[PDB]
């Protein structure tokens, strides 16, 4: 008796009434409490098809954030195919709390417990609850901030590996600290990443991906081109907005085994020069958003990546390589929301 339906969810969590913060303001008013104490059902001998990639529960967590900035983070300007609009844009302190998305009475959700699922095809293992985890809903591209990690090993996820078009999601199963400062120019920042670490990473991240791959090299260089949300790895820290260089990250070839990356400093530690931008296009529409400069004092986010967004060149010879990527925030939540789906109980 279950099947696959849409309905519309609704969102809880531990969002305080008393407290400033927008994610706070916005939840404590669009959501429920916390159950806080629900219980998974889970279930023996049964098999479902979960899709990753075409799932109604991503588009209405989009429609949430999407509404979540449209009260909290107010440009000045917001101009959209020749026609402007003006309005008040307070400085705000911002950071994004965990969501859980439930299901509404008469359905329930569906969830993933093989550790090694890579978001398509069949899933031996499943349960049952009322509400998803905790999923904070971090905006940014090339780089997942913040997420959940893979339990067992790397796992990789892409619509079509084939295709080179489609956005390939690397969830770690290790997390790598990214620590981006603005000091006491103004508008000048930098992110600090230990290179050691990155190794590791790129290493395993190597690996799997050439067991996807016919033994060929497997190189990684920076966004080829496009806008700068895209061809760096862009983010929001305390309501300012970060475009940080990553052509130091993502420079390296990995065949054989072998490691080998670029761009290093003394203390051993990869440092990305970033730009508080004030122009920012929007990852909710097609428009450019004008917001005010920088706050003043140490704009600092300590942050861990926990998955990676990317993108082979392919064509119609014994090379791959991949590219950061990002943009559509969509893919920012099947990372999280890979684990779910929505089933009537009828
Ligand atoms: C996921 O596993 C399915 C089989 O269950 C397979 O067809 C598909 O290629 C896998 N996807 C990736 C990207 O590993
Ligand atoms: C992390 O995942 C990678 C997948 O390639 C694996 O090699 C490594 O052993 C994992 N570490 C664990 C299991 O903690
Ligand atoms: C994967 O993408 C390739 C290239 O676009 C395409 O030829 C193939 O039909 C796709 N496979 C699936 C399962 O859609
Ligand atoms: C980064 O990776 C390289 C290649 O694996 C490694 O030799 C190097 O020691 C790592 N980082 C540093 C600065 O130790
Ligand atoms: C990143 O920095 C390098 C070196 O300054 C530069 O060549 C590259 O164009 C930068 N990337 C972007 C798109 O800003
Ligand atoms: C990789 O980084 C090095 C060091 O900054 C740089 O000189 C080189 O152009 C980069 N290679 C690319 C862009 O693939
Ligand atoms: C990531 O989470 C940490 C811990 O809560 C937080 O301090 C940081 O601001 C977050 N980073 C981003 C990009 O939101
Ligand atoms: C950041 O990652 C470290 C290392 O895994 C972990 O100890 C810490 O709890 C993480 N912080 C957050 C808020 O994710």
């Amino acid at each position: 008796v279950w099947k696959e339906a849409k309905t519309t969810l609704f969102c809880a969590s531990d969002a305080k009434a008393y407290e400033k913060e927008v994610h706070n303001v916005w939840a404590t008013h669009a959501c429920v409490p916390t159950d806080p104490n629900p219980q998974e059902m889970v279930l023996a001998n049964v098999t479902e098809n979960f899709n990753m990639w075409k799932n109604d529960m991503v588009e209405q967590m989009h429609e949430d954030i999407i509404s979540l900035w449209d009260e909290s983070l107010k440009p000045c300007v917001k101009l959209t195919g020749g026609s402007a609009i003006t309005q008040a844009c307070p400085k705000v302190s911002f950071d994004p709390i965990p969501l859980h998305y439930c299901a509404p009475a008469g359905f329930a959700i569906l969830k993933c417990n093989n550790k090694t699922f890579n978001g398509t095809g069949p899933c031996r293992n499943v349960s049952t609850v009322q509400c998803t985890h905790g999923i904070k809903p971090v905006v940014s591209t090339q780089l997942l901030l913040n997420g959940s990690l893979a339990e067992e090993e790397i796992i990789i996820r892409s619509e079509n590996l084939t295709n080179n078009a489609k956005t390939i999601i690397v969830h770690l199963n290790e997390s790598v600290n990214i620590v981006c400062t603005r000091p006491n120019n103004i508008r000048q920042a930098h992110c600090n990443i230990n290179e050691s670490k990155w190794n590791n990473t790129l290493q395993k991240v190597g690996e799997e991906l050439a067991k996807h791959f016919p033994s060929k090299t497997i190189k990684f260089e920076p966004s080829s081109g496009g806008d700068l949300e895209i061809t760096t790895h862009s983010f929001n820290c305390r309501g300012e907005f970060f475009y940080c260089n990553t052509s130091d990250l993502f420079n390296g070839t990995y065949r054989n085994g072998t490691y080998n990356h670029t761009g290093r400093s003394s203390n051993g530690t990869i440092t990305l020069q970033c730009k508080i931008k004030q122009i920012i296009n929007m990852w909710q529409e097609v428009g450019r958003a004008i917001y005010a400069p920088p706050i003043e004092g140490e704009i600092t986010c300590n942050s861990n990546i926990t998955g990676l967004l990317l993108l082979r060149d392919g064509g119609q010879n014994d090379t791959e390589t991949f590219r950061p990527g990002g943009g559509d925030m969509r893919d920012n939540w099947r990372s999280e929301l890979y684990k779910y789906k929505v089933v009537e109980i009828k």
